[PDB]
């Protein structure tokens, strides 16, 4: 069994994320670009493109009206089903607050789930400087997304203001937001690709991610003294995420290391997760020994059940 992973960008922000991921290089993942904006879709690098709402917009964006994105997606339902068909997992990514993302992304998520895919949303909330109407349409979209998906990761754009200095280029800040999706996707590809010593597979991802609500995905890398504890802390850190580790009741944790990976280190990492949660966590634990590695340890966490 080799699970089919698809990433679907919906609207401007969603498609920017897809474009920056394709640009960065990513294999065994199919990308789908969905938009009302024909100008933007023409410049997309995605292998499969769906223009929605040509009747409604005549190839322009939806102009900040979420009912137009919704109706656009509904009328292109069969084209969307066809593009998804055969996926085992779908990541739907979108910026909430606009017309197309806000309205179309939950429809896409709903179609994905009813095609049988494990469906994860990764969405942004607008910057506060964008104003209250934007924030309020965004919140309606987030609730709609939450209803449609299996699990939802929310990245408030205001959090980007916590990781920049006064000169950090906007595109560099956006790339940091993109990493949440990219590394979440990559960590699932990696789990599926490798047969670990204590193996985790797609059915374990399904157990943790299916019909939950909020989620956290994370990866942390470290080496040398305290590598396991530091990799675990990095894995659970959530500066850009609305949903932190606290209150997590289920965690999929994988530790990858060289032949030096110690049992003691494995427990240290697991206990960082347990203790940061402040709940009695139901852990799905895995380990991979990759003899090509020297002193590096990688800890992967997916946490749900808040
Ligand atoms: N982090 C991030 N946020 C974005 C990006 N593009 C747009 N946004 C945000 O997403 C919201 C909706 O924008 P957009 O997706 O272009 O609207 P739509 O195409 O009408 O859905 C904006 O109000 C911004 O908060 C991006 O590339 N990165
Ligand atoms: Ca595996």
């Amino acid at each position: 069994h080799m699970a089919t992973l698809k990433v679907i960008g919906v609207g401007g922000g969603g498609n920017n994320a897809v474009n920056r991921m394709i640009d960065h290089g990513m294999n065994n993942v199919e990308f789908i670009a969905i938009n009302t904006d024909g100008q933007a879709l023409n410049l997309s690098k995605a292998e499969s493109k769906i223009q929605i709402g040509e009747k409604l917009t005549r190839g322009l964006g939806a102009g900040a009206n979420p009912e137009i994105g919704k109706k656009a997606a509904e009328e292109s339902r069969e084209q969307i089903e066809d593009a998804i068909q055969g996926a085992d997992m779908v990541f739907v990514t979108s910026g909430m607050g606009g017309g197309t993302g806000t309205g179309a992304a939950p429809v896409v998520a709903k179609i994905a789930k009813e095609m049988g895919a494990l469906t994860v949303g990764v969405v942004t909330r607008p910057f506060s400087f964008e104003g209250r109407k934007r924030q309020t349409q965004a919140a309606a979209g987030v609730e709609a997304m939450k209803a449609a998906v299996d699990t939802l990761i929310v990245i408030p754009n205001d959090r980007l203001l916590d990781i920049v200095d006064k000169s950090t280029p906007m595109m560099e800040a956006f790339k940091e937001a993109d990493n949440v999706l990219r590394q979440g996707v990559q960590s699932i590809s990696d789990l599926i690709a490798v047969s670990g010593e204590v193996n985790l597979d797609f059915a374990d991802v399904k157990t943790i991610m299916s019909n939950q609500g909020s989620a956290l995905m994370g990866i942390g890398v470290s080496s040398g003294e305290n590598r396991a504890v530091e990799a675990a802390k990095k894995a659970i850190s959530s500066p850009l995420l609305e949903t932190s580790i606290v209150g997590a009741q289920g965690v999929l944790m994988n530790i990858t290391g060289g032949e030096s990976l110690s049992l003691f280190e494995a427990q240290e990492a697991a206990d960082i997760v347990q203790d940061a949660a402040d709940e009695d966590v139901n852990m799905i634990f895995g380990t991979v020994i990759n003899p090509e590695l020297q002193d590096e340890i990688v800890v992967t966490v997916i946490a749900t059940g808040f």
